[PDB]
């Protein structure tokens, strides 16, 4: 299905989506830390699903995070093997439950609240607007086809039955298409250099998928 369908995000996620795209924060690395805990989340509840139905794990055995960064098209991919969103998820999850969490942090960072501090009001997920203009949410839930969610920041948001991308087992990509000053998150240095700072205590396996030239 070629066909598009479009929605409105809620205000709320709206308003906190133009703050962060716009914002002069310095530190925008957060996002990193911020999409690998919602990755190794997503992870923990298929593993934790997976306690009473293992079949559940059978579409993708591996469980990792693994990041992707795709230099020519200015893009870097997140991708976990967890629980993954069916259609109706993607829409809820992203388009409408993180209204009162963005509200919340939007109050404190108008207090003066670090940006650092979004994950623990639930809305971490957005902190990639940090680093990019336009992100494609592609994800595969057990329960449902491969579906491509899309979003600019602006008020509304498609998705779309997936029949462009890889076929992933089972999981979500987060494909970040880095703003062209933000392009430092596609060298595999820098990477690691961020992932670092915070990856001491994820229980999953975080690859770096790096493209060396031979010779």
């Amino acid at each position: 299905h070629m066909a598009s369908e479009t929605f409105e995000f809620q205000a709320e996620i709206t308003q906190l989506m133009s703050l962060i795209i716009n914002t002069v924060y310095s530190n925008k690395e957060i996002f990193l830390r911020e999409l690998i805990s919602n990755a190794s989340d997503a992870l923990d509840k298929i593993r934790y699903k997976s306690l009473s139905d293992p079949k559940q794990l059978e579409t993708e055995p591996d469980l990792f995070i693994r990041i992707t960064p795709k230099p020519e098209q200015k893009v870097l991919e997140i991708r976990d093997s967890g629980i993954g969103m069916t259609k109706a998820e993607l829409i809820n999850n992203l388009g409408t439950i993180a209204a009162a969490g963005t509200k919340a942090f939007m109050e404190a960072l108008s207090a003066g609240a670090d940006v650092s501090m979004i994950g623990q009001f639930g809305v971490g997920f957005y902190s990639l607007f940090l680093v990019a203009d336009r992100v494609q949410v592609i994800s595969k839930s057990n329960d449902d086809e491969q579906y491509i969610w899309e979003s600019n920041a602006g008020g509304s948001f498609t998705v779309t039955l997936d029949e462009v991308n890889e076929r992933i087992g089972r999981g979500t990509i987060l494909r970040l298409f880095l703003k062209d000053d933000q392009l430092e998150y596609l060298e595999e240095k820098r990477i690691k250099e961020v992932i670092k700072r915070h990856s001491e205590f994820v229980a999953y396996p975080i690859q770096l998928v790096v493209t060396k030239e031979v010779e």
